[PDB]
């Protein structure tokens, strides 16, 4: 399953996430042979070194695999972004990264000067798609109005208890592809796993609750990067293209939303 | 001490917070506060204590115009015609026939916000509300109101405490002449993280105060209206004893670091209720 960005570049709707040794190598290599075409990392994770090797060791040609990495907050600013990218580039062992994102919002000025470097790199052909992460509406509005190459991706915490329909509709309207991280509610997964609504629907389609949660995002045309290093759940998280959810399912999952955000508030970041 | 909203209307920088509790616990708390020196009471229709709050104000033998009363409009009543009626219900329950401050409790879409606020504006012109504002509104929600309102928002009541300091939202409001108001200043049901905070516990040694008294003063120093909720008479008095000391620069910079950004209550744009 592919999805078209506003620059007409296709992006795998399912991808492997990565987290902060050798475990990173375990996950990517197992994922690539499992069917994954999409790997999501960042400098802050500190696994870019590992992530890249795992993209060589099993020869699936480079242009068949979507690679995403992010610029950390302390590296915001034009020139600092240029070399933090190169460092991230050399760590991954590539000279082109499919998607480059601003990891967090650190001010309007810092965003534009960072994104300014994103654009010059985009012209040079070093990146294929540019976007942001943990950006809210007013954050995106500034990008739309003051940047030349409009944002393509907004990677935010999105799951069954924080479904982000308002933010999703804004992105779609402004041709921004919303990407969901922590789709299994991260360290609050037990809330998901113990949810009665999800379990019911899981029993219905002969699938696991995380598979429904992942499939649910697919139904909303949202790119999902479920985050595991455990070899065979990486298997299961990818096994969500043999069934479909109906209206009643989407209707039921809709009511699971609580609006209880797990990760730090968009405008309250200090790191 | 009081701040003045953009319409020159004064508002006591501290006030009693009221939560949906049991019989006469809301009634007792209000008077226990009013006797303590409180001149600001914060309620809402969803709390279901407008009746007990309003009667506690009458029997206090304290002149009405010297008490700041804030109530809020609930999500289900958003919309011009429904807002006018929900306001009269609030007004009658409170046994008042003018309200100091009226707030939109949550964001439920731009159209619902503007339609509701138009009703607020009608009430303001009719002199039934002395000040109008919102609650749980983020930046882009405020931008819509700043653009479309004919009587600009005066107050934005949002979750604000030492772990969620909201400096960005605060700066935005100040630039647009909106008085930021802090609810859950003691981190509400997450009272433990605040009381266990080493930094908060230390600087409390310096001024011989309690940790809550500190968190309250810190908001006072930032010129933010604070409304700590309580039904325990003692802590109500303690939460008010906050005008006999000050916080220096190194204190403020020490409190600044204890920000984590972990928001306790519902995200601004994910309210289904």
């Amino acid at each position: 399953h592919s999805v078209k960005l506003n620059n007409n570049y296709e992006m795998p709707i399912i991808g492997l996430g990565t987290f902060r040794k050798n475990d990173a190598y375990n996950a990517v290599k197992a994922a690539l042979e499992g069917g994954y075409r999409h790997i999501d990392t960042a400098m802050i994770y500190g696994n870019e070194e590992e992530v890249g090797r795992a993209i060589k060791d099993s020869n699936i040609p480079r242009e068949e695999i979507f690679v995403t990495t992010k610029l950390w907050n302390t590296d915001q600013g034009y020139e600092k972004t240029l070399e933090a990218f190169n460092t991230s580039l050399k760590n991954l062992g590539l000279d082109y990264i499919d998607l480059y994102l601003i990891h967090w919002f650190k001010g309007y000025d810092n965003a534009l000067s960072t994104y300014r470097a994103f654009e010059t790199l985009y012209e040079e052909g070093k990146v294929k798609a540019i976007g942001v992460s943990n950006f809210n509406v007013h954050h995106l509005m500034y990008l739309m109005e003051n940047a030349k190459i409009p944002p393509m991706v907004n990677q935010v915490e999105t799951h069954v208890t924080l479904q982000n329909h308002f933010l999703h509709d804004y992105c779609k309207k402004n041709n921004i592809q919303l990407e969901a991280y922590a789709p299994l509610m991260s360290h609050q997964i037990k809330d998901l796993l113990s949810n009665e609504t999800m379990a019911k629907i899981a029993k219905k389609h002969d699938k696991t609750i995380p598979q429904i949660a992942i499939r649910w995002l697919i139904e909303r045309e949202i790119v999902v990067i479920p985050k595991s290093i455990t070899p065979e759940r990486i298997v299961q998280n990818f096994d969500v293209f043999d069934f479909t959810l109906d209206e009643e399912d989407m209707k039921s999952i809709r009511s699971v939303n609580t609006g209880k955000k797990i990760f730090t508030e968009f405008d309250n970041v200090d790191y």
